[PDB]
């Protein structure tokens, strides 16, 4: 299991442009169009982004490789922020992918405010952290979710996701 897997499992794949968990226009694999409630605005970023006409309609193809940069994307941004990075390095592989999980889900400024918890990270506290991370809206508004990457920095494992 790896990062793409894990991700195409929390966010499936959907063809058409649809509404999010918060309302928003997202198409392919969670790739957000737009925050804005114009379909036309999410159709123009849409057509932006693939380069060409899409009439809201993707291939399987644009989406996987709308995924791929956004994958990418976020590891970048980890990378280049100064709270993150350090964060990042200090942990295993698989705790490595539920932070990049959470950081594709809610960007690295959505990550950034769970100081305390990435703290607990930091310090290794499993279960704490655990915790602590439950105490969210995140955990609140999409719990299942949470409670799979939650678990994987429990337990450094792909459990919840087997
Ligand atoms: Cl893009
Ligand atoms: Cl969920």
């Amino acid at each position: 299991m790896n990062i793409f897997e894990m991700l195409r499992i929390d966010e499936g794949l959907r063809l058409k442009i649809y509404k999010d968990t918060e309302g928003y226009y997202t198409i392919g694999i969670g790739h957000l169009l737009t925050k804005s409630p114009s379909l036309n605005a999410a159709k123009s970023e849409l057509d932006k982004a693939i380069g060409r006409n899409t009439n809201g309609v993707i291939t399987k193809d644009e989406a996987e490789k709308l995924f791929n940069q956004d994958v990418d994307a976020a590891v970048r941004g980890i990378l280049r922020n100064a709270k993150l990075k350090p964060m990042y390095d200090s942990l295993d592989a698989v705790r490595r992918a539920a932070l990049i999980n959470m950081v594709f889900q809610m960007g690295e400024t959505g990550v950034a405010g769970f100081t305390n918890s990435l703290r607990m990270l930091q310090q290794k506290r499993w279960d704490e952290a655990a915790v602590n991370l439950a105490k969210s809206r995140w955990y609140n508004q999409t719990p299942n979710r949470a409670k799979r990457v939650i678990t994987t920095f429990r337990t450094g494992t792909w459990d919840a996701y087997k």
